[PDB]
């Protein structure tokens, strides 16, 4: 009368192989200005730059002159992962019973 | 009477393969401005600048010339994940009872 | 009368094998303003910057030349991984009874 | 009637191999501004600068100019991680019970 | 009538294999301007600075030239992990009862 | 070819009496919150209380209880400028030439 | 050829008598919260009272009783400027050229 | 040929009386809380208060109780001015040439 | 061929009275917050208070009581100028050639 | 030819008599919290009190009880400025060639 969840029971010469969350040969990119943030009743003048920026309140002149490049961003590459043989396993199993 | 979930019951030579959420060779990305965030009564004057800005409250002239190149934006690439023989398993079983 | 998660149970010559989270030739990036982050009754005058910036709050002139480049951002590769023969194993298991 | 998780009961010659938050090979990076931070009736005026900025309050001219480059950001590279024969196991077991 | 995780009871020849955390060939890397940070009833004027900055409050001039590199950022790297024959083991395990 | 206002020419045993804006048993009241005000550009929170005033941004409860007078207002009087004989004279003349 | 304005010309035992804003027995009274006021480019948070006045930004609860009371006001009283004989004269003339 | 203002030419025996701005017997007053006022780029966070005040930022309770009386205010009497006989006079003048 | 103002020519037994902003029995109140004030790119938290005032920032309770009298103004009397016979006289003039 | 201002020409037994600003039984009074003040790039937190006051920044509880009488303010009076016979002459003039 077994309850059991990703397992097994009873048999022979079993074999169980669990894989959760198992991350390879991965690339993970992220960028955030807020995560899990929390205003209760805050009066907040915030400002978050990614790059160039010119800023004022009073001027007269304001120029912004960009010759060359602005590269900004998230990536995540994974140009290459198995070359050949071999293998990349996660939650393999086996049962070989032979002569 | 076993009430088992991703699993095997009875049985001779049982194998058990489960992947949950598994990545392999996986390219990821995110940019997010936001993400999780509460405002509860808050007066807030944000502002997030992912390139270039020319930001002013009161000018007489304002200019912005870009002559080169601005690359913003959020980029995942899997350009090869497999070359050649091998394999990326993932959950794989197998019970080869020969002579 | 087992009550099992993940497991094997009875069975002869068992092999259990549980990958959690188990990260292998993985590339992590991560930028972030703000994570965790609670204000509760807080005026706030900020100001993040990844790159170049100019701020003023009171000017006649204002001028930003970037003649170069800005290179900013979150990135992570994962250029290879696996080349040649072996493997890369996670939760992975086998019974070989032969002879 | 036991009542287990991530292991293995009755059987013969067993073998038990978990692996939790297991890192082998990875790259990780983090830049955050702010991470666990609480503010409970806090007047703040921060500013936080990764890269080139020019700051002022009044001003009458304001240049700010980048001949060269300007390189802010998080990045991980796992570029090789496996090279020929060998492997990277976690959480690998086996019963060979041959002749 | 055992409760046990992440292990095995009863069997014969068992060999039991946890890792939790273990970090095998990792590179990290973090920068944080804060990290469990609690302010209470705190007027602060702060200021953090990674790079270059000219910061003023009343001025008649303020340039602000970069000639050259600005490199600012969190870096990790696991350019090689395992070259030729070998392993990275974790949590591994065997029971060969050959002849 | 004489030109003149508020005036006599020629004549003989003349009298001139001229009285301009002349004020004599007068009673002058104002009240006002802006006379003769420029604002040019000008971001003003401002706010005149002339009485009982209950003023807030955030509140749960607010009470304004007024059991007794409240008196306000711009008041003025004249109230017996002249008693008996007598006069009040402006600009007044004459030539009696009798026996 | 006499250009003249308030006067007098010719003649002969001639009486000129000229009163500009003469105030006699006058009462002036003015309250104003702003007279000849220039704002530009200001950024003013004002608040005058005149009262009673209860001020809060952010509160849970907000009473304001007047069990009594509150004048306020602009006021001026010209009440008996002249009693029984005599005068107030303002640019009087005369010629009495009798025997 | 005389060009004249206030005043008298050519005549015999001749009486000039001229009053400006001549105050006899008046009461003033005024209150202004701002006057020949100039701002110019000026951000102030100012208060008057002519009474009772009770100001806060952040409270959780706030009362204000006013039992007796707050008597606020410009007031101007001129109640007696002149009395009996004589005079009050301005710009007064006579010529008699009598026998 | 004279050109004068406020005066007399010519003539004989001549009299010139002029009275310019002569003040006679006056009485004169002025209450002023500003009075030829210039702010020129000024950053200014002021407060002025004419009466009772309870000021705070941060609070939990904040309570004003008056039980009494808060007498606050601007006040002027011009209330007994002349009694019985006699005069305020000015710019007053006379030529009695009589016999 | 003359040109004369509040004078006399020609003329035979002339009398001049002027009065400028002449005060005579007056009674001034001034309050002011500024005059002829002058801020150029000034940051100024200044506070004056004319009364009863109770400032606090940071406080838990804060009461202001006023059982008697707060008077202020700005008061001038000219009660009695003329008694009986007599005069207060100002500018006057007379030519009295009788026999």
């Amino acid at each position: 009368m077994d309850v059991f969840m990703k397992g097994l029971s009873k048999a022979k010469e079993g074999v169980v192989a669990a894989a959760e969350k198992t991350k390879q040969g991965v690339a993970e990119a992220a960028g955030k200005t807020k995560e899990g943030v929390l205003y209760v009743g805050s009066k907040t003048k915030e400002g978050v730059v990614h790059g160039v920026a010119t800023v004022a309140e009073k001027t007269k002149e304001q120029v912004t002159n960009v010759g060359g490049a602005v590269v900004t961003g998230v990536t995540a590459v994974a140009q290459k992962t198995v070359e050949g043989a071999g293998s990349i396993a996660a939650a393999t199993g086996f049962v070989k019973k032979d002569q």
